[PDB]
């Protein structure tokens, strides 16, 4: 069994009936007319990311599935921030493959939809489950292109897709299994897989002690879980020497808040506290994959936060590598902890840029929820950078500000030279980057706090229900422009 | 536009293939054989409340949706104490016309398969939404039997569906618009255009202080709405002196708890905390639209439990009709105070049986959910009666203990006869129920806590998410049994 | 004209969505929309700024009592729009739709509405910056100049279908007065608000994180803040010159 998911247009008032993509054409050509007359037969027109399926209609399709594809010409929205199209494009696709994979067909033809990497998006994104450990699964769906004209594009897709999958993979993967070190694994073996042009080195604690990276440890020790520091290189630039973009991500496998101990509700989720290492470390496999001509470092602390007779105590100072100290009055305030060592530590490369990804506050999603990724920066230029790339991807950014207001009320500190934790509780996800911003003396720096965007339910349409890896193609389309333009 | 849904069973180990109904094999055989065909050609057979839809069939079905009914001799499962066939026929059913609905189509004909009346209520009560309120709605499908052969059998299923619709109805309508006044209307109008034998007294506050129901006027008194003791007579039986079933049902048509404030989330279901009075006057009126030969009077107090500079105060004493004094020591326990006047009322028609209905705790919520209403009777017989009643309906009953046990802790009380909290905070239907008790002395009392039942999300299958109407049906197949047995 | 709207709830106690006990006297500054814009137009007055403004108020208390809205009610806008009040606490949103509404009788050139209206904004951005969520491009930024000038900042935010989605998935009515979700806040309350505005040019401010001062602000004493009226006047100036 084969399927074959199509896309027809919503009909425009100069038009006497709605128009099928090139592909819906000429396959309803190639039935004689027989596509266009069941579709009529059925009922109302099939508006954006609608489906209707026909059976019977080619012996080689027992089952076609139409989508709507919305207006033909949705180009960029100036209210949405994003290319509508490609949106339409992916969520039609997604869903016709979800009914292709209902119907139990194990392989589904792609109409490319005029966009074969959003078509490809569509449908990689949408079909994508994490079902390792269920003995019950959805049968596995071989999606590919429809016709040959439109292969790189849908190749891209393909690529940008599976690069946000194998973050969504980490993310949703449970921490007992997706521990510090097997996460260091998976990413190592899948960056290798994409260029030999990589090195990678899973830093044990012996080297983040010698390091003196006395905050990301002090995270660490509560749990028995041995830490890792995640160092990535991938040398795609022509020049061995061109200084390198650097990518860090929080990489908490799971946080129980330590001490400062979460609630039990929905405490589950925190396996994904490890998205800011899953997102960059994705989007570098993915660069890595598309042979971008760049240099990329990608850094990410990985452990647990749990509480213990060792872990970190409420009140505690520490001291990060560059000898700023910082007063944990808050352990569950973990993952900026973390990253201000590994900020600390990414100037050491003397990078092009700084974009670090965290799923860092709550604060963020009660800001913005699902909607956008926060991006705070002390870069026009990078923001803007991120934005573009957002549009097209649909993946959208928001930025966020990076304001001295919210440096002072971290480092108002009673015992050391920044707190972990802002004096008040507003604005949760700015003090939280205003803390990071003393870990950070470069130029062009970009936090990412992808905490609202870490889980999805309904909101993105092309994406089931779980981790959602995002904003991983955002980062991929910024990479791949980078080494285009900037 | 008219649409057609027919049944297919599961295919048994010495079948060759699945079997449809008689009406889907008589389709089938009138379209020559184009719908195995195609069915055969759309892949996995249907299972149990699965649906796929086939265009362009016939000219005068555009649209035919197959559902499954799973096994054909599905009967009563003793695990699940209900009739398995009746429940897939709902669920298959109600999936069908949803599917229908969904393409737009105002017409359906629908299979009786091998059951009218569990068609028809998987019909109307699957595409039943309360959508008086909203510009934008569904279509409005009008649902027929498919044939004419299986008549009495489809309009007996559209009356239990449409008791329980009526319920839930009056349930899901805001509090603003449903108040204690136009829920008595709304139940006048119905009543009585069910059946002339009916007789319908919209009691006013000044009757309600003159039958001394100090704790029913302890609840309204701080709420600005008016109370209104509902009191419906059906004179059904030929014997006019024949003494009457009494039920009784809660009327809160607003519970914000009074003083005993309840917390914001969610607080806008209490719109349903009249839903006791909204099943058992629904189950009325099904009663006199079957024309059932027998005499049964409807008693439903109603009133807002609103926190006001006159409303009732924790630890205030009120003096139910009976004599009895009641200690209110949570404003929110509001349900049974007013049922103890109710109840106190119901024993001056010299009931053959007394039964209650009350969305009456969180704690049976607690205990079984949506499973099953539980029910509390000091009568095994009516116990039995009701049991085999929700066998059939499909809206189960669990039964719950009345032990003195638990009465004993509502009687332990500082300042009065009886408390209207335990002094535990377990066995809160329990409690409740023991708490009611103290008001009965009638030999045959059942008291259903419909509380668990009060909302669907997705538990019943061929209810869509809102309030349920639940046990309705059940009270309907009790009272009809009732009519030909007891 | 150009119109001013604000959420003028002279006390909010969250009605039978009462609210905590904890700092509840702060909401006698929930009507601080109504205050700010108002402020502002009296300024502008005194400006003689050569342009027609019109100031629109919506004042009225938030009370429990035995005839305050209950959570579950159903009531109907001024532009036949049905709300579903599933939480008395969000009151602004209720009463700006009317105002909103109204403001579109005027025909104006923008709308502009204040509103101390969600905890969320608070969360958001705290009293670094007042949350502008707008339609138009042009709006916001002749707003975040004039901010530039005064000093009092404001920091864009979202106007998504994303967000709508989330208000108008109604149980009973065409809109939840507050989302499925208790994510992005500030966000979903403002795509309420959308829902009685057809404007092309409409900016509304969640004033809700800058109703108060502790000394973030340097020059504003302990207390109300009475944010972001000098922006607010700043932008009219501007605007009588420029646009
Ligand atoms: C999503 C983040 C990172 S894991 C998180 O859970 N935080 C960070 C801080 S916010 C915070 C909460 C109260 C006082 C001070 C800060 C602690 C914890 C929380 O919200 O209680
Ligand atoms: C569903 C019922 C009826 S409205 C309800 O809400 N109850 C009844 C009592 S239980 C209760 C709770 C605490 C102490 C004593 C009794 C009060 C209220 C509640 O759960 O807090
Ligand atoms: C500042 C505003 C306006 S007065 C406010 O207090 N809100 C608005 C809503 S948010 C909200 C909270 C819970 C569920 C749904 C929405 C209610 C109240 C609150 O935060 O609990
Ligand atoms: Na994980
Ligand atoms: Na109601
Ligand atoms: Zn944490
Ligand atoms: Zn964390
Ligand atoms: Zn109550
Ligand atoms: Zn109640
Ligand atoms: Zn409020
Ligand atoms: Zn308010």
């Amino acid at each position: 069994t084969k399927g074959l998911v199509l896309g027809i247009y919503s009909k425009e008032k100069e038009e006497d009936e709605p128009q099928f993509t090139s592909a819906g054409e000429n396959f309803n050509k190639l039935v004689s007319g027989k596509l266009r007359e069941i579709l009529n037969i059925s009922g109302p027109p099939l508006k954006a990311g609608k489906t209707r399926t026909f059976y019977g209609l080619h012996e080689d399709f027992p089952s076609v599935v139409v989508v709507g594809l919305g207006k033909k010409t949705a180009g960029i929205d100036e209210q949405e921030n994003w290319h509508e199209g490609k949106e339409n494009i992916r969520a039609a696709v997604a869903a016709g493959c979800r009914q292709i994979q209902d119907l139990e067909i194990p392989s589904v033809e792609v109409d490319p939809c005029g966009d074969a990497q959003a078509a490809a998006e569509g449908a990689v994104l949408g079909l994508y489950e994490y079902d390792d450990l269920k003995q019950k699964r959805k049968v596995v769906v071989s999606a590919k292109l429809h016709g040959s004209e439109d292969q790189e594009a849908w190749q891209r897709g393909v690529l940008f897709a599976s690069g946000q999958n194998l973050a969504r993979r980490l993310m949703e993967t449970p921490a007992n299994e997706m521990t510090p070190t097997k996460f260091a694994e998976i990413v190592e073996e899948n960056l290798k897989s994409a260029s030999i042009k990589t090195d990678v080195f899973i830093r044990p604690k012996s080297w983040i002690e010698e390091q003196e990276m006395g905050s990301f440890l002090s995270v660490a020790k509560g749990s028995e879980e041995p830490p890792v520091f995640l160092e990535i290189h991938y040398k795609g630039s022509p020049n061995a020497s061109e200084p390198p973009l650097v990518f860090v991500g929080k990489g908490i496998t799971f946080d129980s808040g330590g001490i400062s101990i979460k609630a039990a509700a929905n405490m589950d989720l925190m396996r994904a506290d490890m998205g800011g290492a899953a997102t960059i470390c994705s989007a570098i496999v993915s660069a890595a994959k598309l042979d971008l001509p760049i240099n990329i470092v990608g850094l990410a602390p990985l452990c647990e936060n749990m509480p213990s007779g060792k872990a970190n105590k409420p009140g505690d100072v520490v001291r990060a590598r560059n000898g700023k100290t910082i007063q944990v009055d808050n352990t569950d305030a973990e993952g900026r902890l973390i990253l201000a060592d590994a900020l600390c530590y990414a100037h050491t490369f003397n990078p092009k840029v700084i974009i670090n990804a965290a799923t860092l506050t709550g604060a963020m999603d009660i800001a913005l929820g699902s909607g956008a990724t926060g991006v705070f920066t002390n870069s026009s230029w990078l923001w803007n950078k991120l934005f573009e790339a957002s549009i097209e991807t649909g993946d959208r950014v928001w930025r966020m500000p990076l304001f001295e207001h919210y440096t002072r009320q971290v480092i108002d500190c009673q015992l050391a030279d920044v707190n972990n934790i802002g004096k008040y509780r507003s604005a949760g996800a700015c003090t939280a980057a205003a803390f990071l911003k003393e870990f950070v003396t470069h130029p062009k720096w970009a936090h990412l706090d992808i905490a609202g965007v870490m889980t999805n339910k309904d909101e993105v349409p092309y994406l089931r229900k779980g981790m959602a890896g995002r904003p991983t193609r955002t980062l991929i389309e910024f990479l791949f422009r980078f080494s285009q333009d900037s």
